């Protein structure tokens, strides 16, 4: 840091400036940071009776941490735009970070009165780990991001992991981690924080749309020279006999011709509309999902792998855990109406990816005979095979930029599966704490730990600049495009705005998938 | 291009030059290019009823393309034996493209006579995207190639494709090209037409056969020292008990050894037989057919995953769409006879690619114990495991070359399955047509668009250039190989020759694999 | 791709209102067997998608300079004997084009007429026949009115193998706004 | 800014001086910045039935400005007549603008007394558009002048906009600007801000009355 306690350590900076090839965005928001825990580390676990697939055993700890990863910290509603529909991809390269303008204040309760006032002294400790030693939570898209509108206020979240356990019990290999452990530097009124972190190469996100289906790839008006089987029989006479003919495949055969490729892999899910008179009565919910099953318990796979949502001309039916559902405004924990949650569409991937709620194809399971008839069933999985493309999952404007890919002797297509840049040495977490500040001790020597302090917060301002990468576009479409636009009807509320009481909200999920391709 | 009318603007290049390592083949074709669809775009689309997954939603253009991507284009009977024989693989590296002797005549067909005149000032435009911005029609497997044999002339075929529907109607994100809206270069007599084109590196195809079977690859002198479970139980006076025993696992074990891999991927097919004795009799070819399921529609695997096509001592068998099928001599297009096609064979991938019409494996569907009995069942379909290991399906004489990757965000073992080499930037679309001559306006103005024209055609000669590099073959096999002979015996016809009325055919499908390699 | 027929059977004719006409409708004035080309429409040069990276990316837009040429002319020769017609190429015969630049002739551009290149790359199109209109009383002339031969300027007279150009640069102009307000 | 919380960061500079051709104007005035809206923009449309001349929408914001638009803020009554008496007329050049000497205070109202005291690490932040990029409301004649008498204090006035409506409602073309979203720069006691401008070319305003109808 520098300077007193008069002089300001930093600017607002909140901007984004568009550059062509590569753009820059930036933003500044307020935070306000309790002491959690009362400066003590606790081991947590599941309560008592339990589900078996519910237990886990893991601690919690006074320390604080900052999460940007969401895109809509540092995209605003029309930036996105320079962006979705003017572009074909785009990737991060290097970010900045920055802390300042850090004050500290203690707050006295007594009577029915509360009084705070400046603790000019104290200090904030913050460090960044930055070689991936700790338990790393971020990509799990918990709350606690920079809020998405510049002028909100939020608090810091509070930081904890899990670790190996039998049952609600610990087993020899869990592990524990002291965050005091680590060299951290301390800071007072007039001291400041920064670093900066460079992402290794990834792949830019795909943007574009596919104007062709895998299924057709080819020319309507030339037949192939390849043969298929076509007829297996011929009437002789009064009744058939087994003849086989075979045919080239033309425009009317479309359906049997021959290809040099294959849809994505699928692993199947259970249908329900937004209709409520379509489906059951009953509960399926736990009973009817996809799950998988690791050391005797089981898990939902709530994104599961990219699949289409739907099929055509059916707007009505979606995946049971197989998309995002995001809350609009105001919403709350739990057991809440389809009228008050948003869930995305996943289509566009129609092309390639198969839908989710249907089998991935056929095949034969048996051998046939003069006296046996031919026999097939449906494949509801379908692992990797050699010639086999899809799309990933889109990022929408709200989601996980980034998670960090487990560290393991093997991995396929590390793209993770909510959404976003899979990466060795993501982001490092940033973590922060209030100094604990003992209060009036005994006359007498005592060998005991302090239970007693002075009640006391911190809150300053936090910054953040990323430096993304684009990729632009050369089609020679001679028609236009489907862009993202804004109804032009008059309503009572803009959308991505203020109401009268002064509360922001987003009303629908924005995609990053307008601009046409072909396949 | 350069000089006249009388100068010739380039000569006839047909030859073969084999220089050791890298080795290089030339062609020459003599082409006649029709206008198409009166100089003018249409849409097409599916016909009124139609199944659902015959639908399909296109246009069809002016323009013609030029089509070398099978091998017999490129190589003689015999030149194809200096590659197959003598060689453990070969790869394509670079190739050029030549147009010349471009010469357009113009047609009368007034009374019950047609006069054919030259039009000297008459021209014909030439483009090639090689921005990959058009849909890439190539490696469908399509007619109008370069004929096999170089005296022969052909048509230049229509160019044409397809976009997304919804039944026989459009969506709006479905995308049309105008072939006029790109730069082009307008050539008339005695003027000629070059590019040149670099591969990306490639792997080399595979020409070896396996001498070693995934299933044996160790000493039958020597026992392993790690042990199987054997037996089960034990007699123990008049009936038996649960007792395990183990075992070291030797010659006379073979079966039940330990081993460092696993066969490739299967997805099933149906089983047919050449003999008409042995096959049902009934309709199963739609319905026992295996497929694949994308966007509410119905799909034929036509060549599928490459397995081998029959096990040991039944040449009799073959999969129902799993093999690639070539036409003899002026077969026809539908409901053709056996005796007309040519049906390749899949067989020296036995040693690791499974068996296409027989299921991967058996595994274990439920959990022993006192009073139940071990269960098992058969696993039809088999995504790719670590440690598994597989071919690629063969190029034969005539077939696919290459086919383009198609652009998305991920793909796995990108080899096409009917065979040849993947690219993701494969030689470039040559498109060409006849331009426009208007014919007598009418002397009063009008804006209208033209219905009359000249009625003209133009032809030329083609040549094609491709470099190949080759890999020879060290082994110490000490006895002889098997090669690809014909038969000395004396016949009415040679193979791969002229007929008496001057018709050239050719016999039998000639696949590369001959030599043999040590797995 | 155009295709120039013969006006008037190669001369001049002054043409005027027809008879009775209301007052309003009295013309006068001359055409002449000269064709003219017409770009002035944006649809001859944009594309319906990149005039989207116009009109959504953009608050203005303007012209600067252009390019003009002319090539692969052919001319043919027509018999109509008969109930056939035959043509032919007439390999010795010219075509001539100029440009005024001077502004001395009757501007008829702008008043948007047809005969624009089409909005459609592939279609083909007649050149649209040049005239114009003076003073006049009535149906009669005035002897202010001017009468203007394209013969009396240069030239260039072109054959098969023969190709025209010229360029030019457009005066400073403001940018069209293609914004709009969003506040009253 | 620089130094301390002890440092003054500028002097007090009121004075006119009279170079003959070009001439020089300087005030200074005190002022207080209360928070608006509580930290938070609401939109605002016009009250339920009303003329259909009086309907609007718009936003306000919990921002301030600065006016000193009027002539009384820039010359006394004195200093207006070496002009009015003694020229053909007059226009403006350029300009300076400066803050110094700011100090935050935070208030306690509990039970019926108010107590006030200094927060010395309370940060105040400002900026100038200069792109003319947000709706610009000074020309419109509002109150909230810099006063005319040097030994007053004044408020700032608080800012807000209107845009595009139909009725009272909005219409899809309307705009939001969030004035967080520019740069702007932070100070505490003992910072102080500064920035200069330039006028364009304009002519002289006539200050003659004509003898000659
Ligand atoms: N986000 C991300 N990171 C890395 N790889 C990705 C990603 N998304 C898809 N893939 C695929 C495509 C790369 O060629 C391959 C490299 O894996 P490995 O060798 O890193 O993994
Ligand atoms: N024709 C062809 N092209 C590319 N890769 C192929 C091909 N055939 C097989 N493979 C496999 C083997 C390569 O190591 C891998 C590279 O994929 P990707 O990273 O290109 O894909």
């Amino acid at each position: 840091g520098a300077d007193g306690v008069g002089n300001s350590s930093g600017n607002w900076h909140c901007d984004s400036t568009w550059m062509g090839d590569r753009v820059i965005t930036t933003s500044t928001r307020t935070w306000a940071l309790p002491t959690y825990n009362n400066h003590l580390y606790k081991q947590i676990s599941s309560q008592s009776g339990a589900s078996n697939d519910n237990h886990y055993f893991g601690y919690s700890t006074p320390w604080g941490y900052f999460d940007f990863n969401r895109f809509h910290c540092h995209f605003s509603p029309r930036d996105w735009q320079r962006l979705i529909n003017n572009n074909w991809g785009f990737r991060p390269k290097r970010l900045n970070f920055k802390l300042f303008n850090i004050q500290v204040k203690e707050v006295t309760q007594n009577d029915g009165t509360t009084t705070i006032a400046n603790n000019l002294t104290s200090t904030v400790q913050v460090f960044t780990d930055s070689e991936y030693q700790l338990p790393y939570v971020l990509g799990s898209a918990h709350q606690g991001c920079l809020p998405p509108f510049p002028a909100d206020v939020f608090m810091v979240p509070q930081y904890g992991y899990l670790t190996l356990n039998n049952g609600s019990q610990a087993v020899g290999r869990s592990s524990f981690y002291c965050l005091e452990y680590f060299p951290s530097q301390m800071l007072r009124t007039g001291n400041n924080f920064t670093f900066s972190y460079t992402f290794e190469d990834v792949p830019f996100h795909s943007s574009y749309a596919h104007s062709q289906s895998l299924d057709r790839l080819m020319n309507p008006l030339i037949d192939q020279y390849l043969y298929y089987l076509s007829r297996t029989n011929t009437p002789s006479g009064t009744t058939t006999q087994s003849r086989l003919q075979f045919s080239q495949a033309g425009a009317s055969d479309i359906r049997d011709q021959s290809r040099n490729w294959l849809p994505g892999p699928c692993y199947r899910q259970q249908r329900v509309s937004k209709t409520s008179a379509d489906n059951n009565n009953s509960e399926y919910s736990w009973t009817g999902a996809t799950k998988y099953h690791l050391n005797g318990r089981d898990s939902l796979v709530n994104p599961g792998p990219a699949m289409a949502s739907h099929k055509d001309d059916e707007e009505k039916f979606f995946p049971q855990s197989g998309v995002l559902i995001f809350g609009k405004q105001g919403s709350e924990k739990t057991n809440v109406d389809i009228e008050k949650v948003m869930i995305t569409d996943e289509e566009e991937i129609r092309t390639t990816n198969p839908v989710a709620t249907e089998q991935y194809g056929s095949v034969s399971t048996n051998l046939q005979r003069g006296n046996r008839q031919a026999a097939t069933a449906d494949v509801n999985t379908q692992g990797v095979l050699p010639g086999m493309v899809w799309q990933d999952r889109d990022v929408y404007l709200q989601g996980p930029i980034w998670a960090k890919i487990p560290h393991t002797d093997g991995h396929f297509h590390p793209s993770p599966l909510m959404g976003g840049f899979g990466l060795k040495h993501p982001p490092p977490q940033i973590l922060i704490k209030n100094t604990p500040v003992p209060a009036n001790p005994s006359t007498t020597f005592s060998a005991a730990k302090f239970a007693s302090f002075i009640t006391q917060y911190s809150t300053g301002q936090v910054s953040v600049e990323i430096e993304w990468e684009l990729q632009k576009e050369n089609s020679k479409r001679w028609n236009p495009e489907i862009q993202y636009t804004s109804n032009y009807n008059k309503s009572v509320n803009v959308d991505f705005t203020v109401d009268t009481n002064g509360v922001y909200s987003e009303p629908r999920p924005i995609g990053t998938r307008y601009l046409t391709r072909n396949l």
